């Protein structure tokens, strides 16, 4: 049922850096996840321009933000292109090894952690606020999979038998105990407005 994988050394080192570096501007995680959702949405949209059947798995292109205070989770769901199992395993479709190298060189020439998305690894910013991250994805060419990691060097992949998603990627942030501010409606709204206000797809903030 469950396969366990080692992170490549460079990715593990990125995640340690994210987890251990003192850095108060944690809110940028959400901008970086919304940006990835936006890029995935652009991708399925571009494919659909020449093959409309690519949208048979769902026509609507959007991003939902779902806080759950009982589970202590913030969920970001998109209806983008999704990821195959292989892309999930290969660093959630990122150029993580080369991007980590470039990010860490940038960090020695004055950059700060908020600039992580310039290096193609903004996904890992989830670890600013989450103790555990679960990613459920469905790409038209593959089955639905669940990836999971509490960092510490490893991640799991399994076929997901949860709710079918049709197509796209869902990122479930199991928040650290001291980061529950990111479940408050007014805080989420503030961050969306500050950093994600011109995103080209509707962003719906669910209420509880
Ligand atoms: C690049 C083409 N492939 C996808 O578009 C799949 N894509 C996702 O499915 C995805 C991944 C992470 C995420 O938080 C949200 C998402 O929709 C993805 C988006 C960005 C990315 O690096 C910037 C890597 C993968």
């Amino acid at each position: 049922e469950v396969e366990t994988f080692a992170f490549q050394a460079e990715i593990a080192q990125l995640m340690s850096l994210i987890i251990n570096t003192f850095y108060s501007n944690k809110e940028i995680f959400l901008r970086e996840l919304i940006s990835n959702s936006s890029d995935a949405l652009d991708k399925i949209r571009y494919e659909s321009l020449t093959d409309p059947s690519k949208l048979d798995s769902g026509k609507e292109l959007h991003i939902n933000l779902i806080p759950n205070k009982q589970d202590r989770t913030l969920t970001i769901v998109d209806t983008g292109i999704g990821m195959t199992k292989a892309d999930l395993i290969n660093n959630l479709g990122t150029i993580a090894k080369s991007g980590t190298k470039a990010f860490m060189e940038a960090l020695q020439a004055g950059a700060d952690i908020s600039m992580i998305g310039q290096f193609g690894v903004g996904f890992y910013s989830a670890y600013l606020v989450a103790e555990k991250v679960t990613v459920i994805t469905k790409h038209n060419d593959d089955e639905q999979y669940a990836w999971e990691s509490s960092a510490g060097g490893s991640f799991t992949v399994r076929t997901d038998t949860g709710e079918p998603m049709g197509r796209g990627t869902k990122v479930i942030l199991h928040l650290k105990e001291d980061q529950t501010e990111y479940l408050e409606e007014r805080r989420i709204k503030e961050i969306v407005k500050k950093h994600s206000q011109f995103i080209g797809y509707p962003i719906t903030l669910f209420v509880e």
